[PDB]
């Protein structure tokens, strides 16, 4: 029993964190095999950030301008290349702690663990979701750039995010491990803003199924809804539209609890109208949207209470 | 910016998790140097749990009755002894991954990270607090016994909890690494219940300081209070009494934000008497009490390990 915001064990990622320095700029790098991946803005000064010409800044650099530190050992850079917004530094030593891994680009609503790091040293781990507006609500200070997001389903680490910047509202933007930004963001200091954010509907439904699995049904009602009527109501509360894909994905949780997806949608419609009336659901007074259907199945018992 | 429920990086603890089997009972063990620590109830059958005599159950066991598996390698048990509610299995191999460590007993209100494990394999990491009623609100299923709680100080892991059982309300109970329970619990199948819990006042105040640091100030007011008047009000809401030690501990956060501790106590009094009025603090509609003053300082400073 219980339901917590649970991160994957971070050990496999801790053994890949290194410090990358170019001149006065220092940030984190991810060392996999003989390559260190880091944000390309490590070659920028603060002044360069308004309109940096990365190709022009990079051509003026040699391999020995990049200092890579793994623990107390200095790695030797023997090559470099830029791929989108990431810099790939070829080093003379393959990481002996390289886990089994993949690079995966995720979609909004997907969750992942973040290993926050400073000076190549891990400080903490927490669970995040890629918001519908392509930002993440992380906890990052200056020096956290290059910290990564990942999942570890089975023994393979799927790297899905690398931290690049903090927007004016205090939310965060970054790239996949191929250097492609999530969202319409650029690694430039020009005026940029997070778009209006919305609630991840499929995740709220998954978490309501987690509450039923753990023994709570107070929020259920005798009604059902059509998918279109549900979406007309949901969008009035700034909730993402629920698609047939989301309904299909909730199938297993619907079978385990015996509650049809559109019947759970009717409960959600009522919760949006009434609020909780002094009650909580899984220790929360707000509707939680950072647990996916897959996260609920992973954390909850297969036997409903 | 940002504020997340953050756990310590778990790698140093992952390298200590093993699987312990005695007959039909399988659970997790902690392998440090040449000793494997695990709940002594691993020697019990379901019937034995009703009224166990652990010395009598243990005397009937030989070293080869305990199967210890570290990854895909079988460890050889060469000795065994009991210390309070913990079984210490001496093995023929010292753990090459043993980190620098200490066994520490924590007090209610203190937080720690939990590495949930099943079959000696880590599945997730989350942060929690030792409640005033000595339970923890964890997330554990069958097979999680032997999972451990810890804090990291510089490079030293301080092990503070080992999981033993779930109470009827779905909350959890366990021991320190010397086998002494937290709370008035016993390791047997008998009528046991979590006592009435209270809110950790010093932690709520720490989290209100974190909200101010992160730019949430709507709850601040011009008023102050005495420590005695604050405690008279706090007692009415099932909040733990605030002591002069708690006021002293909040000193640094008070200096950083410019808000006296008793000034923040007056904001907390108003929040208890009037609610949030449709507002949230750090994305929560409830007053959060599972962040200590030290957790707030650490997360808002980027301390690494
Ligand atoms: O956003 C940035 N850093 C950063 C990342 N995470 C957390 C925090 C910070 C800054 C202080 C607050 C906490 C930088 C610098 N600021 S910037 O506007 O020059 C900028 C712009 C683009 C890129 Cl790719 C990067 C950046
Ligand atoms: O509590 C216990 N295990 C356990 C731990 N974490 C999570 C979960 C469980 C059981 C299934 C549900 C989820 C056991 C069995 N139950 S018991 O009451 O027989 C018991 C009693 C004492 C001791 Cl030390 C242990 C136990
Ligand atoms: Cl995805």
């Amino acid at each position: 029993s219980g339901f917590r915001k649970m991160a994957f064990p971070s050990g496999k990622v801790e053994g890949c964190m290194v410090q990358v320095t170019c001149g006065t700029t220092t940030l984190n790098g991810l060392w996999l095999d003989d390559v260190v991946y880091c944000p390309r803005h490590v070659i920028c000064t603060s002044e360069d950030m308004l309109n940096p010409n990365y190709e022009d800044l990079l051509i003026r650099k040699s391999n020995h301008n990049f200092l890579v530190q793994a623990g107390n050992v200095q790695l030797r850079v023997i090559g470099h290349s830029m791929q989108n917004c990431v810099l790939k530094l070829k080093v003379d030593t393959a990481n002996p702690k390289t886990p089994k891994y993949k690079f995966v680009r995720i979609q909004p609503g997907q969750t992942f663990s973040v290993l926050a790091c400073y000076n190549g040293s891990p400080s903490g781990v927490y669970q995040c979701a890629m918001r519908p507006n392509f930002t993440i609500k992380g906890s990052f200070l200056n020096g956290s750039c290059g910290s990564v997001g990942f999942n570890i389903d089975y023994d393979c680490v799927s790297f899905c995010y690398m931290h690049h910047m903090e927007l004016p509202t205090g939310v965060h933007a970054g790239t996949d491990l191929e250097g492609n930004f999530y969202g319409p963001f650029v690694d430039r200091q020009t005026a940029q803003a997070a778009g209006t954010d919305t609630t991840i509907t499929v995740n709220v439904l998954a978490w309501l199924y987690a509450a039923v699995i753990n023994g709570d049904r107070w929020f259920l009602n005798r009604f059902t809804t059509t998918l279109n009527d549900f979406n007309l109501v949901a969008m009035k509360y700034n909730y993402e539209p629920l698609t047939q894909d989301h309904v299909d994905i909730l199938g297993p949780l619907s079978a385990q609890t015996g509650i049809a997806v559109l019947d759970m949608c009717a409960s959600l419609k009522e919760l949006l109208q009434n609020g909780m009336n002094g009650r909580t659901i899984l220790g929360s007074a707000l509707l939680e949207d950072e647990f996916t259907p897959f996260d609920v199945v992973r954390q909850c018992s297969g036997v409903t209470f």
